[PDB]
């Protein structure tokens, strides 16, 4: 670890920008504090559209976790695209990168539990990877099954983030920012209707499910995402269905005819 020089901090464990003092490659530091190989898999775990852990190294009381350093997250780019909007054929490339990345550990039973715009990066290449996962503050991308105390979640409540985040990029709002659980939880029904065991089957069964909870009408998708296209809001609609195991998987949103004119655009990033 003296083997490191920070550069910078980049993330709050914390991350930093680090160069290795021998190799003279320069990588994110991922520093933890406050007993499982969970991580050891995610070690093997490599793929294109995954952040590469480069070592893991366990000294004194610290944990160093050494990650393949990426430029710049979405959220970031998001913002820098604010006025202009992303370009449909990026936000597109965008959407089917991470959905092989997560069909790709999703195959491997590895989830990733907390996607989000800050979580993904870009680099210049006109890729994008998923990073950071997490292991068993924001809540806006949250699926609803987890909001509503299911401690057995899947693979599914990856597909419901990154259908948030789609919704984002296109509208270049958070499609529910909810600033406390019940609030996400209702900022939810309140754009989707709230759920009953007709849409979604032992819903009233769920832990934190309560029968009080206001009815609200489920409101045209139209109005979700506009002016997003048929395709897109076809598979919108197929990523935020509330049945976990009626809602889309990261494999067969591959094969949605929204990705029929898909391209590899390169962004234009200022670095
Ligand atoms: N999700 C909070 C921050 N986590 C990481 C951020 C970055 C990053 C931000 C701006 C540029 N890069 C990186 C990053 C990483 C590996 C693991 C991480 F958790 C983060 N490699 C990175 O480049």
């Amino acid at each position: 670890m003296e083997n490191f020089q920070k550069v910078e901090k980049i993330g709050e464990g914390v991350v930093y920008k680090a160069r290795n003092k021998l190799t003279g490659e320069v990588v994110a530091l991922k520093k933890i504090r406050l007993a499982i190989r969970e991580i050891s898999l995610l070690k093997e775990l490599n793929h294109p559209n995954i952040v590469k852990l480069l070592d893991v190294i366990h000294t004194e009381n610290k944990l160093y976790l050494v990650f393949e350093f990426l430029h710049q997250d979405l959220k970031k780019f998001m913002d820098a695209s604010a006025l202009t909007g992303i370009p449909l054929p990026l936000i597109k490339s965008y959407l089917f990168q991470l959905l092989q990345g997560l069909a790709f550990c999703h195959s491997h039973r590895v989830l990733h539990r907390d996607l989000k715009p800050q979580n993904l990066l870009i680099n210049t290449e006109g890729a994008i990877k998923l990073a950071d996962f997490g292991l068993a503050v924001t809540l806006w991308y949250r699926a609803p099954e987890i909001l509503l105390g299911c401690k057995y979640y899947s693979t599914a409540v990856d597909i419901w983030s990154l259908g948030c985040i789609f919704a984002e990029m296109v509208t270049r709002r958070a499609l529910f920012p909810g600033d406390s659980e019940i609030d996400q939880l209702f900022r939810i029904f309140r754009t989707l209707g709230t759920p009953d065991e007709v849409v979604w089957p032992g819903v009233t069964s769920m832990p934190d499910y309560k029968p009080s909870f206001p009815k609200w009408a489920r409101q045209d998708f139209s109005k979700v995402v506009p002016p997003l296209d048929e395709d897109g809001r076809s598979l919108l609609s197929q990523m935020l269905h509330y049945d976990p195991n009626k809602r889309i998987s990261a494999k067969a949103a591959l094969a949605h005819p929204f990705f029929q004119d898909v391209t590899k655009p390169v962004p234009h990033l200022r670095l």
